[PDB]
């Protein structure tokens, strides 16, 4: 029974962290996309 | 939507500057023509 319970802990603990890490990485990737769209620098040509 | 908007900015920003630059270059070219017509130097023969 300890092994059966231990297996459940390992499986859920492993998978939940991975997906959390994946989505967290996805989150920053989306945020970077929004930041870059605002960070477009072609407006600097006004000096020219 | 950010990409679609960003594309519009790039296209208009690029083309408007180019035409502005072209006409600006054209403007000075026309002005030079008028200046040169007044700057004709054949009148210096009066000394001869």
């Amino acid at each position: 029974r300890n092994l059966a319970a231990l297996e459940a802990k390992i499986s859920e603990a492993k998978t939940k962290k991975n997906m959390l890490q994946a989505r967290a990485k996805a989150a920053k990737a989306n945020a970077e996309l929004q930041q870059t769209l605002g960070g477009l620098g072609t407006s600097s040509a006004t000096s020219a």
